[PDB]
């Protein structure tokens, strides 16, 4: 949903810079030309991580940021601090997009506009030998951003959420399906070799033994972090796995936070040393997205570094979201 038709929110002046103003778009704030929008106007909002192919007719404002990425010429949208105000994304009025004049507010126009997703590089240590596709019977490990969930955030006030720290590593899944035990990176199931980091991490914490012990069709999903993995924010020696989700393959749903905490308890009780991402205090929601983003800034697993953000999983287990820390995004231009 990289490029969607959205609505200009509150529009606040850039005290000092007359040619620009700051436009609220859902939970996002975005710098625009003065007068480009009034509140209530529609436009195409391109989220950060959008990759937009070179085009000086439609996107002259991105000309000086064109780069070479996976074979194409385009610009990557990322967090910036333009003239004292945080800016994320690009918001262009509907009249610049004549082929969308019959689309509706909220339409996903990513495919029609030719927008692709920028992603950081896969860590050199982690692209082992591919055995097969990521299993279609397991869900991948992504979360919608709080900035895109303004109505759902009001809906869910008072509801309680498990609050966990997001770690800056690489997604890893270790699963059992009947007589098969498998290890996956973010997009692929991997073959066990001596140098495969994900398999190594799964053997050392004995989580394959733990899945054989538990005797259920489960996928243990989490982050592998540490040296030579995405800059090693947390200052580990070596590498380790930190669980954040357990997916029930037979029922095709995630375990609730309490379900998942109990099982990790029992695994550790039996010698299966499976670590879990830092679990903060349960949060009773009654916050704006702005406030949740403010919570996101803080210490990580290593308490002397700025964490990537927070993940919020409602205690019944079927509503989750993430709040990435903007302090973190300002510090890490590769994020």
């Amino acid at each position: 949903k990289l490029a969607t038709i959205r609505t200009a929110g509150e529009i606040t002046p850039i005290a000092g810079a007359e040619a620009i103003e700051c436009c609220h778009v859902d939970g996002w704030t975005c710098v625009i030309k003065k007068g480009e929008f009034k509140q209530g106007d529609r436009g195409v909002y391109f989220e950060i991580d959008s990759f937009i192919k070179e085009d000086n007719d439609r996107y002259p404002m991105l000309s000086k940021q064109v780069i070479d990425y996976e074979g194409q010429r385009g610009t990557r949208l990322r967090t910036a601090r333009l003239r004292g105000q945080l800016s994320q994304g690009l918001f262009l009025p509907m009249d610049r997009f004549p082929e969308l004049a019959s689309n509706q507010v909220g339409d996903d126009v990513t495919e029609i506009l030719g927008i692709t997703k920028w992603e950081p590089p896969i860590s050199t240590n982690l692209s082992g030998e591919i055995l097969g596709e990521f299993p279609t019977f397991i869900s991948k490990t992504d979360q919608e951003r709080v900035q895109n969930l303004i109505p759902q955030i009001e809906e869910n006030k008072g509801q309680k959420f498990e609050v966990t720290v997001a770690l800056d590593g690489s997604s890893m899944t270790v699963y059992r399906k009947d007589d098969h035990i498998g290890v996956c990176g973010r997009n692929w199931e991997l073959r066990e070799t001596a140098t495969n980091a994900q398999w190594h991490a799964a053997r050392r914490n004995k989580m394959i033994e733990g899945l054989q012990f538990l005797n259920r069709n489960l996928a243990l999903q989490g982050e592998i972090i540490g040296e030579s993995i995405q800059g090693n924010l947390e200052k580990l020696k070596g590498q380790d796995f930190y669980l954040f989700d357990i997916y029930d393959i037979d029922k095709a749903q995630y375990l609730t936070p309490i379900e998942r905490q109990s099982l990790v308890k029992q695994l550790n009780d039996n010698g299966f040393t499976v670590k879990h991402v830092p679990i903060l205090d349960d949060l009773e929601l009654n916050h704006t997205a702005e406030q949740i983003l403010a919570m996101a800034d803080g210490p990580s697993l290593n308490k002397n570094v700025k964490r990537e953000g927070l993940v919020f999983k409602r205690l019944d287990g079927k509503f989750s979201f993430k709040a990435i820390s903007n302090a973190y995004l300002e510090k890490h231009k590769d994020r």
